[PDB]
């Protein structure tokens, strides 16, 4: 049956979502890109609209909010967890079967906890794709790595034979408030050179996604421009 929704809202949200997709695509041609639809704090009905339209990759920031939404909505959604990740919440997150991606690995202890919890609670699911989150701000932020030695230790773990239930996909930055995107591109260059990787970048939100695309992102993460 699905979550019931208003048709004027349906028409409006579909229109906004298509308008963004068209711009992502036109920027990408002048230079696919993943358009991650960020639905954090938006109602399950709004997700249902876009799901019915054909969208599958949705980004959420709060652990309990994601777990409940995942139960309410179809199981072939690919959820991305893109908010603050606490070591003591990896077990709850690793229980969601269709947890497709976590983009906020910012410590070795978190990577290790997530791998272990996933081995424990959903061994038979596809490994969670992970981005390592970097503080590109050159200031001091609550989240994101900045020390080269500690970033390399995290990548090293992900490439080890022990890291079986999560898989290194890329790097992620929320940036700052484009030199942030240039510094994540430089981190990709160093990491790729040292370890043999070819990391995907996740950078670009509603205010700055056009620049992100222009500087080589593989994924932009858009909330406000779509759900408006
Ligand atoms: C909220 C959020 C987004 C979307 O931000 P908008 O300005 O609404 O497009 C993208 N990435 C992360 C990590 C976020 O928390």
């Amino acid at each position: 049956t699905g979550i019931t929704y208003d048709e004027d809202r349906k028409t409006q949200l579909i229109a906004q979502y298509e308008s963004v997709r068209e711009v992502v695509n036109a920027e990408a041609k002048n230079v696919k890109i993943l358009l991650l639809v960020v639905s954090k704090l938006k109602p399950a009905s709004d997700i249902q609209i876009l799901y019915d339209h054909g969208v599958r990759e949705f980004g959420e920031n709060y652990v309990q909010e994601l777990i409940e939404k995942a139960k309410l909505l179809p199981d072939d959604i690919k959820w991305h967890f893109i908010g603050g990740l606490q070591t003591n919440k990896c077990k709850d997150l690793a229980k969601v079967p269709n947890l497709y991606s976590v983009e906020t690995i910012d410590s070795l202890k978190k990577a290790k906890k997530l791998n272990e919890s996933r081995a424990k609670f959903q061994p038979d699911c596809n490994p969670i794709l992970c981005n390592v989150q970097i503080n590109t701000s050159h200031e001091d932020q609550k989240s994101g790595l900045n020390n080269e030695a500690e970033i390399f230790e995290v990548i090293d773990f992900f490439l080890s034979e022990e890291c079986k239930y999560i898989k290194l996909n890329g790097l992620m930055t929320i940036g700052s408030w484009n030199r942030d995107f240039a510094t994540l591109v430089e981190w990709k260059k160093k990491i790729d050179a040292k370890f043999g990787t070819s990391l995907k970048l996740s950078m670009g939100m509603s205010a700055d996604f056009r620049e992100a695309i222009r500087q080589g992102t593989a994924e932009v993460r858009i909330g406000t421009d779509i759900f408006g």
